[PDB]
C-alpha cells in the first residue's frame, strides 16, 4: 500500500470545484457536471519521485456527515471563482468550518482563485486574496480549470502540505 493523501474540495455553488476534479483526474474539462452531485475519486500520481495514491473528495453543498467527511480530510482546496466576489466572501464560512472540526490553524489549506482565463470579468482582485491568504498564513494560488493552468500544481502543492504535516 502506497501513501494515502485526502484531499477536499470545498468552495460555493459554481466555482469549479468539479472542473478542476475531472481536469486533474481526467485532462478533460468538464462544463456541465451536475451541480448537487459530490463524489470521490482516486488515482495514482508521482509525487517528487514516490508513486502515491491520491483521493479527491468533490463536495457539493445533515450535520454529522459533512463534519465527518471534514475530519477524513487531510487537506483542503479552498475554491472561490476570481469573477464572483460572493463566492470570495464565503470562502471565510468554509475556513471557519474546516478550523472547527480540525482543530488545526495549520492543517493543509489552500486558497484557490479559479475561472482566471476570465480576467475580463474579475471581481476578486490578486491582491485581496492573497492578502486574506497571508492573514490565514496559507498559500494563494489561480487556476483556471478550462485551460488547466496551476491545475496540477494545487493538487500535487496540498499534498506535499499533507506530506509535511
Ligand atoms: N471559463 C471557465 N469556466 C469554468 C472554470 N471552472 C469551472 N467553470 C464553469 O463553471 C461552471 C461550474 O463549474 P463546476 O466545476 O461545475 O462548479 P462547482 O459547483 O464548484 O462544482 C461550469 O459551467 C464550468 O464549465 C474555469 O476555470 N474557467
Ligand atoms: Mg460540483
Amino acid at each position: 500500500s502506497l501513501a494515502l493523501h485526502k484531499v477536499i474540495m470545498v468552495g460555493s455553488g459554481g466555482v469549479g470545484k468539479s472542473a478542476l476534479t475531472l481536469q486533474f483526474m481526467y485532462d478533460e474539462f468538464v462544463e456541465d457536471y451536475e451541480p448537487t452531485k459530490a463524489d470521490s475519486y482516486r488515482k495514482k500520481v508521482v509525487l517528487d519521485g514516490e508513486e502515491v495514491q491520491i483521493d479527491i473528495l468533490d463536495t457539493a453543498g445533515y450535520a454529522a456527515i459533512r463534519d465527518n467527511y471534514f475530519r477524513s480530510g487531510e487537506g483542503f482546496l479552498c475554491v472561490f471563482s476570481i469573477t464572483e466576489m460572493e463566492s470570495f466572501a464565503a470562502t471565510a464560512d468554509f475556513r471557519e468550518q474546516i478550523l472547527r472540526v480540525k482543530e488545526d490553524e495549520n492543517v493543509p489549506f489552500l486558497l484557490v482563485g479559479n475561472k482566471s482565463d476570465l480576467e475580463d470579468k474579475r471581481q476578486v482582485s490578486v491582491e485581496e486574496a492573497k492578502n486574506r491568504a497571508d492573514q490565514w498564513n496559507v498559500n494563494y494560488v489561480e487556476t483556471s480549470a478550462k485551460t488547466r493552468a496551476n491545475v496540477d500544481k494545487v493538487f500535487f502543492d496540498l499534498m506535499r502540505e499533507i506530506r509535511a504535516r
